[PDB]
């Protein structure tokens, strides 16, 4: 489906991104596909993925993909599905990204990367049990 085309193409392997354009793509999919099941995909790319060393990127990048999500969708319907979706797999934060190990990276900084991806998870996690912190980052966000 092009929901998942678009949240591939923004945690692919290349050594930036996802940019704007990704995620503004990725987000307009909420037209036609609940934010359950964005949310539901974007989790199995996660999983799924945990070049040897341009792996973790694509874990990274779904994380970021879910905090954009987070900070961007409406209030109500899309947010309160993509908060059920984590719920339920609450566990890939708690403990597959918690405990993920960036064992190699193409650049050799694999500590930084593991750092900034149980980073991401925390955060996350920080929103789906906060909602007034969440609040107030949808609002600095705009």
């Amino acid at each position: 489906e092009p929901y998942q085309i678009d949240i591939r193409r923004a945690t692919n392997t290349d050594a930036w991104g996802p940019t704007p354009k990704h995620l503004a793509k990725v987000l307009r999919n909420r037209y036609q596909v609940p934010l359950y099941l964005m949310t539901e995909y974007t989790l199995k790319r996660l999983v799924d993925h945990i070049n040897y060393g341009s792996e973790w990127r694509v874990v990274l990048k779904c994380l970021v993909v879910i905090e954009f999500l987070l900070l961007n969708v409406d209030t109500g319907d899309e947010l309160n599905q993509i908060r059920s979706c984590l719920l339920t797999h609450k566990h890939i934060l708690t403990r597959e990204i918690a405990q993920f190990k960036v064992k190699f990276s193409n650049d050799g900084k694999m500590e930084i990367h593991e750092r900034g991806i149980r980073k991401k998870g925390e955060l996350i996690l920080q929103y789906l049990e906060d909602s007034q912190f969440l609040k107030k980052e949808r609002a600095k966000n705009k």
